[PDB]
Parts: C-alpha cells; sequence; structure tokens
C-alpha cells in the first residue's frame, strides 16, 4: 500500500505558520502535497456570521464589565462548535482511509492549517484563563475530541514573546499571553504523558518547552494544572469522577501524538527549511484502500476551494 | 474473554410510568447486570446550574417574542454541550474495553439511561424545529458523534402521543415546561431516527436519493435527512456545502452500524420491565479486550451512579 | 389506501408450549387480526401422502446406512418442492396488493404461519448439514425466493438449546423422529440467518469477504456465506462458479431487506403471545394497492386456514 | 436510457432452434447480440451428475414397470430443480436491470435458449402426461415460476409431426407427442389469456394454435385442461384453493408475456431470416442504470462460457 504523511501545523497565531506551510507546499509537486488551510469562510460565513469578531467582541464587552462571566461563557462556547466544525468534519471523513503506522517517501503528504485539539482544548483552556470560559466547558471540549488517529504528527511553533509581540501588532495582549502558555503546556502534556507520567499519580503534586526532548516535565508545568478549579472539586478538596474521566480521555488523546517544534524566529525560508528538516522524522501512515489516496486529495482540495476563502 | 452488552435505553423523554433511571434500578438488582443512570446531579450542579430550567425557560422566552432566535441558539447550543458530556465521557472511557462481536448469557449487561445521540443529535434537531438552534450547530454535533463501536443497541419507544402527553404532565422535572410542540419535535426526530436507521441498514445512499426531496425502504423524506434541506446549509445554486454534506457522511455511518429495539411503553412499569428484559435476546454482545474490563465497567457505572445519579 | 402488517412467525420448530397456529388462533380473535395457519391438510394428504413422516424416516435410513447419500438428496428435494407450495402460492397472490411502506395502528393486522424462506433456504441448508440434501439444490431453491416485498417482518425465536430438546419431546408430530443432530442443524441456520440479515444491513458484502473463510458486523464465517463454502460448488482452483456465486447474490439481496424480530420462548404461552404484540410496535407497515385489499386478504386468510388448516 | 431485446427461443427441442438462433447471432455485430446458451455444462456436471441421462433412465424404468410412479415422480421432481436452476438464477440476477417498456434500434439484443417456464412448467407438465411426474408437483413448479418481466418476449416452434419427428429421428414417441402437446397448450394459454380469458369464469367447460393470432380458444384447448384431476379436486367435484391459486399464478405470469410462432418447416436460412422479421415486432424495454448494458453483455457471456459448455 502506498503511505500518507499528515502534519498538522498549529501552536499560536502571529508566528508564521501560513507562510512557512504556503513555502513548504511551493516546493513539491502538484500532486505530491495538498494543504487544507484556514477555514475562514466557514467561521465567517458557512457555519455563522463573523464568528471570530463575535469571540473578541464578547471578550472586550466582559473586560469592560457589559456582561456577565456566564454570558461570556455562553457565547464563547457556542462559537467554539462553530469554530471546530471544520477540524471534527475532516477528521471524521478522513479517518476510515488511515491505516496502521509504517515508520519515519510517502505518496501523498496532507499539510492541515491547525488540528481539531486546537478548537476542542486549546483556544476554550486560553478563554478559561482569560475568564470568558468555564473549566466544566472546556472539559466538555476535551471529552468530545476524537480518538487520535496513528500518525498523528502535530507541529508547534516556538518564538520570543517580544519577537511574537512586534510582529504580532499589524491587540489582546492578555490572549496572546494565555494562547502561548497553553501552546506551552501542551508541548509538555505530551511530553509528560509519553515519559510515563500518571496525572492520578500525580494529582496532588499541585498547589501554590519541549515537546519530545528532555526530562519528564513536572505536572505543575502540564495542562492538567488549569483544572485544579474549585468548580470542579468536590467538599473533600479532590476532584469529581466526571472531570476525573475527561482527564483521562485527554492523557489518552494526547498520549499517541508526536509533537514537534519549529522555531520561528528565523527568515520565511528559513522557517520552511526548518519545517522540511522536521518533517523527515515524522511518522507516516498506511491508507486503507488502493483509491484513498485519489480521495484524501479531493477532500483536501474540495475543503481548500469551499472552505478556505 | 468474556462477554458484554450494552443496552441504551433511549427516546424522548416522559414515555414510561416510571422514569428511565428507576426502571433501571429495578433491573440493576441481579449481580448481572449494572446501570448507568441520569447524570441529573451534572446537569442542575456540577457541570452548571439548572440546566433543563435553563433551556425551557429560553423557549418560552423565544416563543413569547422576548429574545432574538440568535440569543435562543447560542444558549440552546451551549447548554447542549453541558448535557451531553457524561454521555460522552462514558463512550471514551468505555471504548478500549469493548471488543469485537460475539454473535447473535453475557458475564456482563451494562443498561445505560440514554446514548450520546440523544445529545449531540436528538435534541439538538429538535430544537432545530422548534426555531431555537442552527442546523450548522446540529451538524457540528454530528461531527463529533463518537464512532459507533459493535454491539450498539439502543432501546426507542413506542407510545401514542395523547398517553406521552398524559404520562409526561404527571412527572414535570425541576424547571421544564409542558410544550406540546417540542413534544411533537421530539417525538417526530425520534420516529425519523428509527426510519434513518432502516434506510440505511436497507441499501440507502442520502448522496443519490437528495434530489427526491425537492422534486424497499423509506423514503428519504421520512429521515432524518430531510431535515438538513434547510437553506442555511445551502449555496446559491441550491447544492448543499460540502462541509454539511461530510457531516451526513459521519450521520449515515455512525447510525447504520446501531441496532435499534422498539419498546412499547403503553404498559405498566412492570410490563415495561419485562418488555425490555425479552428485548435482550435478540440485541449484540461483544467481547471485552481483557481479563480485568469486568471490574473496570462496574467500577465505572457504581461510581457513576453514586456521584451523577443523586 | 389502508395499512397493512405482515408478520411471519418463523424460526426452528418446536420453541414455544404451544404450536404457532395455536397461538395464531389466539391472536386471531380481535377482527383486526387474521391468520395464516400451518398447512398440515398440503403436507399430509393434499399435496402428498404424509410428507413430514418421509423426511424423518429418510434422513433415519441415511443415519443407519440403509439408504445412499444420493437416495437421501432426490427424496428430501421433491419433499421440499411440496412443503413450500402452499407458502409460494400465497406469497404470489398477496403481493399485488402490498403497496409500499408507510412509516415507522394498521387496519389488518395479516400473521402467517412461517415465510417461504423456511421451506426454500432454512430446511434444506439444514438437510445440507445433515447430509441429505446437495448444497446445489439448496441454491436452487434460493434462487426461487420470491422478491422480498416491503414490510416484510419475520420473528425468529431465542430458547436455550436443553429447553428445546425438553419442549420439543413433548409434540412429537405424525411420523417426526427426535433428531438432535436435525436440532442442532435447524438451529445453526436459523442463528446463521439471523446473523446474515445483519451483517448485510450493516454493509457486508459476501464477495468482499468470501476470502476470509479460507484464511461492525458478524464475520462471514457467522452467516449462511459459510455453508457454500462447500467443495460441490467450487472449480478446481477453488472459485465459487458463478452460477453459485449469482444465487448467493440473490440470497443477499433476499434477505438484507428483511426485518428480523426476536421472541424469546423461554416462557409461557401467555407471555409469548403478550410479547409477540409487543413486538408489533417496531415492525414496518405497508399500503395496500386498492380499496378491497382489505377483503381479498382476509378471506385468502380464512379460506386457507379452512381449508389447509385442519 | 439505452433499450434492451430479450427474446427467449423455446418449444419443443428437435426443430432446428439452436442452429435458427446461432445463424440470428452471426448475423449482428459483436457486441449488438449476445446469446445465453443451452447451459449442458451445469445439467452434465455443476448441479448434478447426467441429469438429463438420469431422467431418461427414469422415465424407461417406469415404462418398463421396474419403479413406481411414485419413485419417478420424486425422481423427476427433483431433476428439474437441477434443470432449472440456470434459468432462474439467470433471470433473478437480471431482473434489477429490466425497466418499463418502450415500444415494439435496442442497443443489445439477448437470445436466451430457452425461457424459466421450460423447466417449471412446460418440461413437468409433459412429464405430468406421461405418467413420471403428479399434477401437484407440477403445480408446486408452477407458483415458483419469477414474476414476468416486462418486455418478455417468447418464440415457440410449429413443425408438421413427421417432419419434426423424421428430423428428430437422429426415440421417445410419446415424450415428444407429449411435449409439443404442452407447448400447443402453451401457446393457446397466451391467447386466451390475452382475449380476456378467465379460467375460474369458465372452469365448468371442462370435460370429456395461436399465440398472438385468431380468435379466444376454448379453455379445452389450453393448459388449465392438465389440471382436473381427482388428486386436485375434492369430494364435492371442484379443485381444491391451494392449486386453484397456482392457476391464478399461472395466469398472472402467462398474461403479460410476448408469444410467437416461428415456422421451423424451412431452410436453416429461411428459419433465420423468419426470426429476423418476428424480432421486427417484439417489445424492447429500457435499462435500469446507464451501466446495466455492459453488465448484462458480461453476465450473458459469463453464463455461455461457464455454463454452454
Ligand atoms: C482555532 C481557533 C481560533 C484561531 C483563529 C480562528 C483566530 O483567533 N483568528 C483567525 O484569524 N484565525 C485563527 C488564528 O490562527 N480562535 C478561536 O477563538 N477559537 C478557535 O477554536
Ligand atoms: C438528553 C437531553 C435531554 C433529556 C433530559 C435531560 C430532559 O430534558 N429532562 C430531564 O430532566 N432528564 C432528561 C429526560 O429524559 N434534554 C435536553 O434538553 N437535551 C438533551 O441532550
Ligand atoms: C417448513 C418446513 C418444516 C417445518 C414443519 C413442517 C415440520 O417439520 N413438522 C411439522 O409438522 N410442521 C412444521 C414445524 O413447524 N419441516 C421440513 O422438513 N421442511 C420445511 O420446509
Ligand atoms: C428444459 C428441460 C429439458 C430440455 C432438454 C434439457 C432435454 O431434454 N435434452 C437436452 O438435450 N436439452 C434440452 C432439449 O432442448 N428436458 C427436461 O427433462 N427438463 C427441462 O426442464
Amino acid at each position: 500500500m502506498p503511505t500518507l504523511l499528515r502534519v498538522y501545523i498549529d501552536g499560536p497565531h502571529g508566528m508564521g505558520k501560513t507562510t512557512t506551510t504556503q513555502l513548504l507546499v511551493a516546493l513539491g509537486s502538484r500532486d505530491d502535497i495538498v494543504y487544507v488551510p484556514e477555514p475562514m469562510t466557514y467561521w465567517r460565513v458557512l457555519g455563522a456570521s463573523e464568528t471570530i469578531a463575535n469571540i473578541y467582541t464578547t471578550q472586550h464587552r466582559l473586560d469592560q464589565g457589559e456582561i456577565s462571566a456566564g454570558d461570556a461563557a455562553v457565547v464563547m462556547t457556542s462559537a467554539q462548535i462553530t469554530m471546530g466544525m471544520p477540524y471534527a468534519v475532516t477528521d471524521a471523513v478522513l479517518a476510515p482511509h488511515i491505516g496502521g503506522e509504517a515508520g519515519s517517501p510517502p505518496a501523498l503528504t496532507l499539510i492541515f492549517d491547525r488540528h481539531p485539539i486546537a478548537a476542542l482544548l486549546c483556544y476554550p483552556a486560553a478563554r478559561y484563563l482569560m475568564g470568558s470560559m468555564t473549566p466544566q466547558a472546556v472539559l466538555a471540549f476535551v471529552a468530545l475530541i476524537p480518538p487520535t488517529l496513528p500518525g498523528t504528527n502535530i507541529v508547534l511553533g516556538a518564538l520570543p514573546e517580544d519577537r511574537h509581540i512586534d510582529r504580532l501588532a499589524k491587540l489582546d495582549l492578555a490572549m496572546l499571553a494565555a494562547i502561548r502558555r497553553v501552546y506551552g503546556l501542551l508541548a509538555n502534556t505530551v511530553r509528560y504523558l509519553q515519559c510515563g507520567g500518571s496525572w492520578r499519580e500525580d494529582w496532588g503534586q499541585l498547589s501554590g518547552p519541549q515537546s519530545n526532548a528532555g526530562p519528564r516535565p513536572h505536572i505543575g508545568d502540564t495542562l492538567f494544572t488549569l483544572f485544579r478549579a474549585p468548580e470542579l472539586l468536590a467538599p473533600n478538596g479532590d476532584l469529581y469522577n466526571v472531570f476525573a474521566w475527561a482527564l483521562d480521555v485527554l492523557a489518552k488523546r494526547l498520549r499517541s501524538m508526536h509533537v514537534f517544534i519549529l522555531d520561528y524566529d528565523q527568515s520565511p525560508a528559513g522557517c520552511r527549511d526548518a519545517l522540511l528538516q522536521l518533517t523527515s522524522g515524522m511518522v507516516q501512515t498506511h491508507v486503507t484502500t488502493p483509491g484513498s489516496i485519489p480521495t484524501i486529495c479531493d477532500l483536501a482540495r474540495t475543503f481548500a476551494r469551499e472552505m478556505g476563502e
């Protein structure tokens, strides 16, 4: 069978991800690499009207004291469903075509602009740090993350805050800090779990980044520490089982992924060549049937056409 | 490896004289049959404050013209995320323990109070019919329905509308409003769900029959697919956008492999208990992956009950 | 046009405490439910002399080595032509009156004692497992199964083997021999029938899975298709001849559209009566083609009963 | 949609049918006309061993007094199942591809060597006249005749008995008489039914050929008169309902067919040109889907390859 390489570029916005991906796609041939872009059309028109403007207005409202936290949470939560639709439906129809892992060329390389966890975990968690989402809602999205398909290669970004801020300024600094923290925690969470970390075993250590390198991080530097809020705990100090189960799901989903860090503090061509090198050691997978390749290509192109602008 | 029998009691609420959870308690006294009751504590306290009350209030305010359709949709979409949480979390931890089918008694019989599709498909669809949810939000929830595992036995109820209205009027839950439009909506969605599984099991191809909506198995007009002919999902030339067509493909794939059993609720609680148990004879059983899969499930069910069921 | 509900009681014989026809008589006292009983008169007199006796004698003689396998096959094939006649004739005159489906009470509920597949598929297949029929004759009968019309509801029974043996030992019919090998054979065929409908309704493609016989749905090894891997149907290179592959395509097409309901017979006649009626709630109903289709059916059933049922 | 022409050549053996059909097929192009031949391989090897030799031996046995009538009937009946298998399975898989009637060129013409009624009605009835089959068994086969697909054109043959006998002799004369009578009755039965004949209305007229031309025949000259045997009647003189229903099926199945008579008392080329002319006024049908034509061709060719020698 032919082999497939799926790469999800993710992490905080404004680091140079779209440019980098586009430069990568440009090097290859027409048919050996397809790009599933940002589904901006879905977020502005197809799924709802101006979902991103709606999200930023709500935050300002709450920040301003124009609305309550409960109201902000209802909006963010409802908006996140719209936000993650494209990522989720794409994963669901892609799923049946993915076979077992092969080994770190591929007949087809699929580069995605973000992964379902961006919408079902990362933004929700960042909004929770911003006060516009409750931890329970975050765990509700966590519980819906689809089973992690084999060969799930995720590329996160590293960019100095000053360089990031400098760049991002053509401005919610809090949201930028919250999103960077969440993605930093996410990288440690993968390492922690692949280094044999058990959140249940280390829960009590809570009180008061490298995704595939370095020593086992402390649970305090992973995503689990966001979920020790009073709302989730009982009168005895510990967390409720529903939420503890959500944490298990989180552990199961992140556990099998292969995450890589891409230094964006370089020129566009440098980033592209850094990403290229990073793809060498990524896990590829076989496809279920002979006709999977063509179908995956058509699926990606149709997504780009209909949803990416 | 031992065998497991999963039975999800579902359908429009308020059909039996006793609740699904009360019926469940009656059956969960054999040692070979454990239940996963309604997570009421989560809906009223844990996940948020009085979520069922919020839902019915919101619908009522929409109907009275006090709030906009978009305002209701935001509340209802967010409310459904909270409502399905326990089901989604239950499915995800139980999934790895479910093996392949066995054939046509089982070591353990797990009986649930609803399946993830009620909070991810059925309730949202009903709210779409009530004007309180967008069809795009409904397909977004459909896109997140967990893969259908082997041995997914779903019991839906049969009950004449007037008897349903009557029986529902006697158990008005905390914050619930007796709404005949919603009862019609929810009963229709479940009837369409039943027809859809049949349609799909009999060869039905939604893409091939789509044209029949605008001009042996049920007609596509009598399945859940008719609901998604909504104008919000169509491009200027009337074609369904591909995003939504993919959600329908997912819907088709998730439903087709489910085994639907119809329970006649027009009888007494005792009768509904016998009936249900009789129905188990034609249900599909699966094998469990590990030797210690029985106990994990039992504890899951016990812990769930203890914590979320009162 | 009024609606009709057809219910075919089938499965391995000797499961309920009362016969299928006796149960039928009990239900045929409402004016909205007519029955088509067992055509015993045809089998013992009309069509030929004591056909059931001939069958069991023949099997017994085969087992004792008094007659050849080919001699038994000739008798058994001819005997099955006679056994299914009434069912085939019933289907063909009733067919033109059956219209398309209605949806998920009916004007008339027609309850039959067996469906053409028992005499055209199930019994012959069992006899193939008993060495008294060739697999080619079984596929020849399968090739003549009338097209499956809409609303084909088939009730099959569930009953633990020892209880089945016990209950069957108390009603030994005229000329019948209590054969445990045949009971195993017939019970297996019906279990495989049930699995086959499921297999097919869930996506199953016999041609695509055929390779698995020699090296979510039931494995093809647990469906009726495994029976036809018999060496008599294969060419020198192991491929199934096309004649037979076409018979399997027909089998696939006839079964897939049937709706199977499992009835637990491990209870009393009264219980089996309630159960059956409860089961009607999830059965598929159809419309009739003409306004005078109700009466024709009633008279058919009445005339049938009167003449062939004692 | 493309149109299809199905023609079933049938009638008594030895009239010049195979030759005629072969000459017909020869005139057309490769792909516009396919021939579904006699499935001799199935009858001699695939379905059973020497089914025809077995049938002729049994008749001789009974004629000789070596076996009883009951024994002969069990054999003939069992043999007929084998005999009609190929015709029946072919009709069953062909069925889904046949659309509604069009009008008396076609994209594809299918010429069959016999129709299911040969095995499910005609031979059984002829064996009943020969005493080797019971009338009840005959009606059991009649009850299994598949629904008559639209565009069912059947061509029967006409040949003087002396010419037929002369020809057939390189010898069961009784069987030849019985088969000719049965096919003669069959032609009248179609005419009778298409002229508004009702067997139930005329049953009492019993006591003591043109298929698409002439006046309404008397029931006494149709197939219904074979079924007034004592075995089928009750003590009150009339027939039993089971059998009466079988007669209805017979009436329903034959009613919609379009039967033609082909004079075989001519030279091979004459027969071919007579058959050609006869196909001009035959009913064609549409096919359900675009790909039906190719599939029907493959089905016919595969039948010819595997079953016709
Ligand atoms: C993915 C995602 C984003 C991220 C997006 C949608 C956002 O903020 N703005 C935009 O221009 N594109 C992306 C940034 O790369 N934002 C959000 O609120 N929820 C989400 O789920
Ligand atoms: C499952 C479900 C219900 C069903 C529930 C939560 C309902 O409304 N009221 C109640 O107290 N318990 C159940 C009835 O079976 N309702 C709803 O709005 N969305 C859902 O997703
Ligand atoms: C239907 C059927 C039966 C079933 C019957 C005829 C059986 O064997 N004995 C009896 O007296 N009535 C039925 C039992 O339900 N048996 C058989 O050999 N071939 C068939 O085709
Ligand atoms: C079709 C048929 C025949 C007819 C056939 C099979 C026969 O007799 N001999 C043979 O050489 N080919 C045919 C004659 O055209 N004979 C029979 O006994 N039963 C049947 O059903």
